């Protein structure tokens, strides 16, 4: 809500809790599964169908969670990553994820980002991204990707973000489709 | 906050965003982000404001500063707070949802790749911009890799773009800026 001294993004129950639960996942499909359980609460808690969790790389530890919160929020920048990736930061007290002496980071996000979300992760210091709706998925459903540049996953390679895609592709896509249904 | 996103605002940009404030000519807008460039630095930001005003009043409805250091949040460049903090003020993540003014993001440089598509999804109907993105890199502060042709793109989605305006003063504050950022002590900052 309207703060004169903070922009303040609140979170629903089920997003509180699950930044404040103990959590370690160690394989990729255990991570994305998690990912996909968040979009579903998401949905029942007026939100779009979109969630991301920043993990440790290695481990599978979660360090953090975001879903869309763009219209309940009243905040277009409110996207999953940007909440995943900002509470990520704000767990470690760090403003970049690859500050030296903490493990690398990945951020596990429900479909592929879109133009805003490409550039903060790029900024946010992850060192590997793992999407599992692509971007046709995405548009299919009626969401925006925006004027991303061509190669956008080059573009993540090239500075050292690893990306994975399609991983649980259709578990995500029946969600997405459920909720342009409904 | 681990309940919440919760970016602070230090006291000179809760001073900007509590006043009333209404400023006719772009150079006048412009001119006030750039106080808030300086006032930036001064309370231990980046070189960077943007403010929200409404296009055909020039009321201010929000200004946002880069934030990034002492807010622990990449994300919180000065677009993504002047932006956010308008759309909380007007009550909708919408900026040209029906009933409301068409609205003017007046940003201290050009966006970076993240602060662009914040741009397209914001709802403000208009851009303008001080420093060139060649300027910003000038400095080492990197701008992305921005869509090919991305101020054709905000035009294609109807975002009227202007940039260069009191450019001069921006570059002057940013290369004070970057005189000020080492390690070694310097009274004179
Ligand atoms: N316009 C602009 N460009 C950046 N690279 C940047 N990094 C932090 N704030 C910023 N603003
Ligand atoms: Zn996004
Ligand atoms: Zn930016």
């Amino acid at each position: 809500g309207h703060m004169n001294d903070a922009l303040h993004i609140g979170l629903p129950p089920f997003l509180v809790q699950a930044n404040n639960e103990p959590r370690v996942l160690a394989a990729p499909e255990a991570r994305m599964g998690y990912v996909l359980e968040l979009v579903r609460a998401n949905i029942a808690a007026d939100g779009g169908p979109f969630a991301a969790a920043v993990f440790e790389r290695d481990s599978g530890l979660l360090i953090a969670a975001g879903t869309n919160r763009v219209v309940p929020g009243r905040c277009s920048a409110a996207h999953a990553e940007i909440l995943a990736l900002s509470l990520a930061q704000a767990k470690l007290d760090t403003h970049d994820l690859s500050a030296d002496g903490l493990p690398a980071c990945e951020l596990v996000t429900s479909a592929e980002p879109c133009v805003m979300c490409f550039g903060a992760v790029i900024w946010s210091g992850v060192r590997s991204l793992v999407c599992a709706a692509r971007s046709d998925d995405v548009e299919a459903i009626g969401f925006d990707e925006g004027p991303r540049p061509e190669n956008w996953m080059g573009g993540l390679e090239a500075r050292g973000i690893t990306v994975t895609t399609g991983l649980l592709r259709d578990a995500a896509c029946a969600l997405l489709r459920e909720y342009n249904a409904c």
